[PDB]
């Protein structure tokens, strides 16, 4: 079982990043009770003990994902202690020695990750989601004033924005999900850049410059969608075939 081997693969990464000096503070959940102010600041709290019963409930099913949690360890020091604190250092020392651990495997790691997921080899994703990429990197970036849009709002800045909006969306985690072969076809990409549109009318309103942007942000999306019409329907068209034959 491919998942097993990979899960394998990850718990010994945790393993090594566990072994790093002064890495305790990141070793299990920040205990809320004594850091009184923790669920204020922080959004998505992660932790390596949390990380490592993930990889065990097989909740990764390849490098990116894993990642991407522990990312979230770094992105949380960086907000709560400052970005040159030494923690923020320290857990950026486990990210790095993490990079360097999927470096010396990519090889072994792609083929884990194409036996569990067939698509991720599939030249017709592949083709379909650098198009998606360039679209949000290219045409739906480039909007002027689109930087509120570019992340996912940090609740330091705003700190009421999640008790609002408790389905967020951003630019960025679009790219991530593009990145992972999330979207097979145009529909599930444009859910997720409305709810983009949705977010800001919910809390700015709809006549906030912040909505107004978004909705230029959501028309050029279709506009360039609109050009690539027929590319990308014969791409969606053989993805799905791909699909159903990986059954
Ligand atoms: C103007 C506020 C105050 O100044 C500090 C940052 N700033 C801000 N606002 C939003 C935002 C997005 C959508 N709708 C909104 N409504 C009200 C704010 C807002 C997004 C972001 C970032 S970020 C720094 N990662 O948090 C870039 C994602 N920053």
């Amino acid at each position: 079982d491919p998942m097993v081997t990979l899960s394998s693969i990850l718990e010994s990464i945790i393993n090594d990043m566990r072994d790093l000096p002064n890495t305790y503070p990141f070793h299990t959940p920040v205990n809320a009770k004594v850091v009184k102010d923790y669920y204020k600041i922080i959004t998505r709290p992660m932790d390596l003990q949390t990380l490592r019963e993930n990889v065990r409930k097989r909740l990764y099913p390849s490098r990116e994902e894993f990642r991407e949690h522990l990312e979230l360890i770094v992105k949380n020091s960086a907000t709560y202690n400052g970005p040159k604190h030494s923690l923020t250092q320290i857990s950026q020392s486990m990210l790095d020695l993490c990079d360097e651990k999927l470096k010396e495997k990519e090889d072994k790691l792609a083929r884990l990750e194409k036996a569990i997921n067939p698509l991720l080899d599939d030249d017709d994703q592949v083709a379909f989601s650098f198009i998606l990429d360039n679209i949000v990197t290219q045409k739906m970036m480039a909007v002027p004033d689109s930087w509120p849009f570019h992340h996912p709002v940090n609740k330091k800045f705003v700190p009421d924005y999640y008790k609002v909006i408790v389905n967020p969306m951003d630019l960025e985690t679009i790219r991530k999900n593009i990145s992972k072969h999330k979207y097979q076809s145009r529909e599930s990409f444009l859910d997720d850049v409305n709810l983009i549109l949705a977010n800001s009318v919910k809390y700015n309103g709809p006549e906030s410059q912040y909505t107004k942007t978004a909705q230029e942000i959501v028309n050029v999306c279709y506009q360039t969608l609109t050009e690539y019409d027929e590319h990308l329907t014969q791409l969606e068209k053989d993805i799905c075939t791909a699909k159903e034959a990986a059954l």
